[PDB]
C-alpha cells in the first residue's frame, strides 16, 4: 500500500528486478515494476557464414507424426468425437444445433476472388543489406525466406529445442537464448548489458522442468549475462500469485504445451502435475485443415511458411469460438498484407469449422499426431495417447490425496495463457467439468468455478505478473541465489534454496 511518487519510482527495489517468462512462441520480459511486460517472438535468425548452405527452418505449426499411415484415420475419428460432443449439447433455446456442410461452403467459396485494398501491402521484409549476423524477434520473423538465414526457435513444446543439425545442440540453444534475452533487455527495457550487475532476476520455469536445463539457464543468467542474483520459480505457482488464488487447479494453455496441476499455497503437488504436448498452434493447424475442406480461398498457403503461419494463427483468433449458439454458415472476410504482395481482402463463408477446431483441445486425437509422447507426468500407453483438456484437469485433481484439497480444486479451476482465449471458453469448459466430474463431489460442492480473466487481466500475462508479485514477497528475501554462491557451489544452491522441491 505504499504509493510511490513518480520522481522516485525508478529507485524502488522492484525497479532492479527483471522478471523473465520464456515461452515456445513468446518471451515475456520486464522490470517487476512494469505494468505490462514486453512481449517478444521468442525466435532468432542467424546468418550463414558461407554461400550455398542449406536453409534451416524450425518447425512451428508442423511437427513430427502428422503424416503416419494412421494419421488420417485418427484425425477422422477424432473429428467424429468432436461432432458427437457438439450435437450432444443442446442450444440455449433447448434445440439441437443444425450442422452445416463443408461442401455447401466450398461451392460458394471457390467462386470468391480477393479484392485489393492497396497496391502495396504496407509490410516489408526485414532489411539485411548490412548483413547482420543475426536478427531477433519480430525482425527475425520478417526475414525473406530466400535470404541466407537459418530460423531458430530455442523453445518448442515448452522445452529446450534440441535437435539434429545447426542450432540444435544444447550449447547452440543456450547461446540463442542469451542473444534473444540480452537483445530484449537492451532494446525494450533499455538497460545496458554492462549494468546487469545492479539487477536481480526472477526466472519462471515450467511446472514439470528439466533440472539440467534449468541449471544451465541459471548459469547463463548469473555467469554469462551478469545478474547478481536470481530466483527461480514454477510458472504454475506464479500464476496463482498473479491471480490471487492461493489454492486452485491451474491450466496453462500455451501455443505448444498445456500444463495442468493443483496448487495449494505456493505448492504445486507433484502427483497432480500433467504436461500435454499440444496447444494453440495445433488448433491453428487443425482450423487450417478444416478451412481447406471448406474451400479456403487463399490457395497457396503453406504451413512451412512463417507469414502464412502468422495468418493462420490470426484467423483462428478471429473466427474460432466455443459458443454452441453461434451456428450456421456465416459470411466473413479477412485481409492478407504480406511483404511482396498487395493488401488483399478475402470474402468467405464459414460454418462449424469455427467451433470444431477449438474443441480438438478436448478431443486431441483430432490432431492426427501418431507415434509421439503426448502426455507427461512428473518423475507407456498413457503417454502415447493424447488426453483431452477436461479429462486431464479431472485426472489431475483426482491425484490429490486429501478430499478437502479436491473440494478446493474442483471448486476453483484457473485457466491461463493464450491457448484457450476463445469466446465462451470459460462457460464451455465449466459445463464439461460439471457433467464429467465425480457426481459425489458435484453434490458436496456449492459450485464449480472456472476463472479465465481474473481481475479481468490478460490470461497471457497472469504468470508473469505473479513473478513480479513474487519479488515483493517477504519470504522471497531468502530465495535469492547470488553469483558467488553459484560460482562456488553451483547446483547445490538450487537443491538447498529452491522454493519448490528441486
Ligand atoms: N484471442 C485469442 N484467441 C485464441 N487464441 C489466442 C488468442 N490470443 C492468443 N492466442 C493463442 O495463444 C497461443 C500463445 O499463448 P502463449 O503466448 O501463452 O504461449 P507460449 O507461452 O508462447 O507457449 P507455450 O506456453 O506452449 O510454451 C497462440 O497459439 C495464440 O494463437
Ligand atoms: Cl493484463
Ligand atoms: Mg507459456
Amino acid at each position: 500500500g505504499p504509493l510511490v511518487p513518480e520522481s522516485l519510482q525508478e529507485q524502488i527495489q522492484s525497479n532492479f528486478i527483471i522478471v523473465i517468462h520464456p515461452g515456445s512462441t513468446t518471451l515475456r520480459i520486464g522490470r517487476a515494476t512494469d505494468t505490462l511486460p514486453a512481449s517478444i517472438p521468442h525466435v532468432i535468425a542467424r546468418r550463414h557464414k558461407q554461400q550455398g548452405q542449406p536453409l534451416y527452418k524450425d518447425s512451428w505449426l508442423l511437427r513430427e507424426g502428422l503424416n503416419k499411415p494412421e494419421s488420417n484415420e485418427q484425425r477422422q475419428n477424432g473429428l467424429k468425437m468432436v461432432d458427437q460432443a457438439i450435437w450432444s449439447k443442446k442450444m440455449s433455446n433447448g434445440t439441437r444445433r443444425i450442422p452445416v456442410s463443408p461442401e455447401q461452403a466450398r461451392s460458394y467459396n471457390k467462386q470468391m476472388r480477393p479484392a485489393i485494398l492497396d497496391h502495396c501491402s504496407g509490410n516489408k521484409w526485414t532489411n539485411t543489406s548490412h548483413h547482420p549476423e543475426y536478427l531477433v524477434g519480430e525482425e527475425a520473423l520478417y526475414v525473406n525466406p530466400l535470404d541466407c538465414y537459418n530460423i531458430h526457435w530455442p523453445i518448442r513444446r515448452g522445452q529446450l529445442n534440441i535437435h539434429p543439425g545447426p542450432g540444435g545442440s544444447l550449447t547452440a540453444v543456450l547461446a540463442d537464448i542469451e542473444v534473444i534475452w540480452s537483445h530484449a533487455i537492451q532494446k525494450y527495457l533499455e538497460i545496458p548489458l554492462k549494468d546487469l550487475k545492479y539487477y536481480r532476476c526472477i526466472l519462471l520455469i515450467p511446472d514439470i522442468y528439466n533440472k539440467q536445463h534449468v541449471k544451465e539457464l541459471v548459469n547463463m543468467i548469473l555467469m554469462k549475462m551478469g545478474f547478481s542474483g536470481i530466483v527461480v520459480h514454477q510458472e504454475s505457482v506464479c500464476a496463482t500469485y498473479g491471480s490471487g488464488l492461493s489454492s486452485t487447479c491451474i491450466v496453462d494453455v500455451g501455443d505448444q504445451k498445456t500444463s495442468v496441476c493443483c496448487v495449494e499455497d505456493g505448492v504445486s503437488h507433484r502427483n497432480t502435475r500433467l504436461c500435454l504436448a499440444y496447444g494453440g498452434s495445433d488448433v491453428s493447424r487443425c482450423f487450417y485443415w478444416l478451412m481447406q475442406r471448406a474451400g479456403f480461398p487463399y490457395r497457396e498457403c503453406q504451413l512451412t511458411n512463417k507469414m502464412d503461419c502468422l495468418l493462420l494463427q490470426h484467423l483462428k483468433e478471429t473466427f474460432c469460438h466455443l459458443d454452441q449458439d453461434i451456428s450456421g454458415l456465416q459470411d466473413h472476410e479477412f485481409q492478407i498484407r504480406h511483404p511482396d504482395s498487395p493488401a488483399l481482402l478475402y470474402q468467405f463463408r464459414l460454418g462449424d469449422e469455427k467451433l470444431q477446431a477449438p474443441m480438438a483441445l478436448f478431443y486431441p486425437a483430432t490432431f492426427g499426431i501418431v507415434g509421439q509422447k503426448m502426455t507427461t507426468l512428473q518423475h507407456s500407453l498413457f503417454e502415447g495417447k493424447a488426453l483431452g483438456l477436461d479429462k486431464a484437469i479431472l485426472h489431475s485433481i483426482d491425484c490429490c490425496s486429501s478430499d478437502d484439497t479436491k473440494k478446493k480444486m474442483y471448486s476453483s479451476i484457473l485457466v491461463v495463457g493464450g491457448g484457450l482465449m476463445f469466446h465462451k471458453a470459460q462457460e464451455f469448459l465449466q459445463h464439461r467439468i460439471l457433467n464429467k466430474m465425480p457426481p459425489s463431489f458435484r453434490r458436496i460442492i456449492e459450485n464449480v468455478d472456472v476463472i479465465t480473466r481474473p481481475k479481468d487481466m490478460d490470461p497471457r500475462l497472469i504468470a508473469w505478473k505473479g513473478g513480479a508479485v513474487l519479488a515483493c514477497l517477504d519470504t522471497t528475501q531468502e530465495l535469492w541465489i547470488y553469483q558467488r554462491e553459484w560460482q562456488r557451489f553451483g547446483v547445490r544452491m538450487l537443491r538447498e534454496r529452491a522454493a519448490f522441491v528441486w
